[PDB]
């Protein structure tokens, strides 16, 4: 009795979505496990139909349906053939990367005026971008050339939700990992942006992007163009590629420290942290001077490494701060159980030295959530 979905019918599913506004066939395919045996025949006009359907759904603001299309293309990408030739490479030769630039451009109105459906949609878009990047040198060259400037512009734009910037910035650093007046301007605005982005994870990714795109030698001059403050330009020039992760912590702690009451990231050393009753493990390099906790005034999160852990303000039911035995305890009651390093709990406890200003910093990220 049940109708069986047929992967070989992918293009007809796209036709049904286009012509009938019926997404049930496409959705049914998403429940099949792709087998490396199967060959999906697609036409020379498949890319045009994809472009038509995605632009229409973007114009309608049907966020989750754009996601379903992008996921279908990626999941099936390595099983599609067009007139006998590899389907992904044929679409690349038909201009797929420039269609994806267009889809990203046509997503900008959505990206601005915003829930996490948009977050998933952009993640799905970049996931498809990475499949194209990894499939050949040509797809990789076009992706780098077109999307590095787009992502930098997105990361610099203070109107964009931090989770979208974090997703894009991390995909960009992945693309740079394997491997112009406009870039020089963008990179200068990226440096400026570190100073007030107000999110430690974005600060690191931007620093990381700038260091992947510029030599340690070049940064000796670019530091003084990118950072007006001599103190900050000096610290930047000391970041060594070979100890990047720990030197980047040192630099950012200096930058956020020197900015004083203008800083948008407050970093405190922490004595010990707990999820429920379980003590979380402190990262121990031989180089990280302290167990650091980052209070992110731009993104309204608290974040730290243990694995990065991020606590957004919408996840906090309430918190309190108490002084006992010469320690300041920040207790966060979360709105749901979370899992960190195979442990679970609903409350996060952070113990701080009593001289630290936990109360006034915490109310900048979790405003209106303190219980006395």
């Amino acid at each position: 009795m049940p109708v069986r979905p047929d992967l070989q019918q992918l293009e007809k599913c796209i036709d049904d979505a286009l012509r009938k506004n019926d997404f049930k066939p496409l959705l049914a395919l998403l429940q099949i496990d792709i087998c490396e045996d199967v060959k999906i025949k697609c036409s020379k006009q498949f890319l045009r139909k994809l472009d038509d359907l995605i632009c229409r759904e973007l114009n309608k603001k049907d966020i989750q349906t754009v996601s379903s299309i992008l996921i279908s293309i990626g999941r099936c990408s390595k099983n599609i053939f067009i007139l006998g030739q590899a389907g992904l490479q044929t679409m690349i030769k038909q201009g797929l990367v420039q269609k994806m630039v267009s889809w990203f451009e046509n997503s900008k109105e959505i990206i601005l005026n915003q829930d996490e459906a948009v977050m998933n949609m952009i993640e799905d878009l970049f996931d498809l971008l990475m499949v194209i990047y990894d499939i050949s040198d040509e797809g990789k060259n076009q992706v780098l050339e077109s999307f590095i400037p787009q992502i930098c512009a997105l990361v610099i734009d203070s109107r964009v939700n931090f989770c979208i910037q974090q997703e894009a910035l991390k995909k960009m650093n992945l693309m740079l990992d394997r491997i112009n007046q406009e870039m020089l301007t963008l990179m200068s605005n990226m440096g400026e942006r570190i100073l007030d982005v107000g999110d430690y994870e974005l600060q690191v990714g931007i620093v990381e992007a700038l260091c992947r795109m510029t030599t340690e030698k070049r940064r000796q001059e670019l530091a003084y163009e990118w950072f007006s403050m001599d103190f900050i330009a000096n610290a930047f020039k000391e970041i060594k590629d070979c100890e990047f992760e720990t030197d980047c912590r040192i630099f950012l702690n200096l930058v956020n420290g020197i900015l004083g009451d203008k800083r948008r990231v407050y970093t405190f050393p922490c004595l010990s942290a707990f999820l429920g009753k379980y003590e979380l493990q402190i990262p121990s390099d031989e180089k990280l001077e302290e167990f650091w906790i980052d209070f992110n005034l731009g993104s309204h999160t608290l974040s730290f490494y243990i694995e990065a852990v991020t606590v957004p303000e919408e996840k906090v039911q309430m918190y309190n701060i108490e002084v006992r035995e010469s320690k300041k305890l920040l207790t966060l009651t979360l709105k749901n159980i979370v899992k960190i390093s195979k442990k679970e709990g609903k409350e996060l406890l952070f113990y701080f030295d009593e001289s630290l200003e936990i109360t006034n910093v915490t109310k900048k990220v979790f405003g209106g959530l303190e219980h006395h």
